[PDB]
């Protein structure tokens, strides 16, 4: 209610950036480990810790001051709703869930905007 | 200037998600390959060519009913301008180019917006 769509905007296009360069070294992840992850609602949060060795989230990191935790939390949440009523097959897509969430990230931005 | 941004948006987001099945399938770009179609205006006559037998392109298929002339030549060539000032490290990426044209499609979706 009170996050900034032009703020959670951006966030997800971070998302989606910093997912596309996971892709790009290879990374990827089952679709039952990112169902569990987005219906706990700490999808980004996994990522963030997991790959924190080489992600760059100026707005999502919990230690940027850019973090809004109304921003994160409606993604969070988010992924959850979305991750709820999609598969993978029906964005066309066989294993892995990464592309899934990019293509729940553009859900997103209809939702923010 | 006639252009659909419903359509136009609908189409940009149909190009995420057929590049991310690409992906899916381990199907990769060359930076320098990528450069080239987006600056001759025709990334996406390339892609709908290559991967004819498997790509779905309801609004970007010449051949569906859904296809708008104004919204395939202002997609191609806003590939074109903005490949023209961007590179893969702008986005943390270093390999696979469809990668990066997902991040572009992102800048145009601000466009259209």
């Amino acid at each position: 209610q009170g996050m900034n769509n032009k703020h959670a905007t951006s966030a997800v296009h971070e998302i989606i950036r910093e997912i596309c360069r996971l892709v790009d070294s290879g990374h990827s992840m089952t679709r039952d480990q990112f169902h569990e992850l987005s219906e706990q609602e700490r999808f980004i949060a996994f990522l963030a810790e997991k790959y924190s060795s080489t992600i760059k989230l100026y707005y999502l990191a919990d230690s940027s001051p850019l973090f809004e935790k109304d921003t994160s939390s409606f993604i969070e949440n988010a992924f959850g709703r979305h991750a709820n009523t999609v598969v993978m097959e029906d964005f066309g897509l066989k294993s892995n869930a990464l592309l899934l969430a990019i293509n729940i990230c553009l859900a997103i931005l209809r939702e923010i905007n």
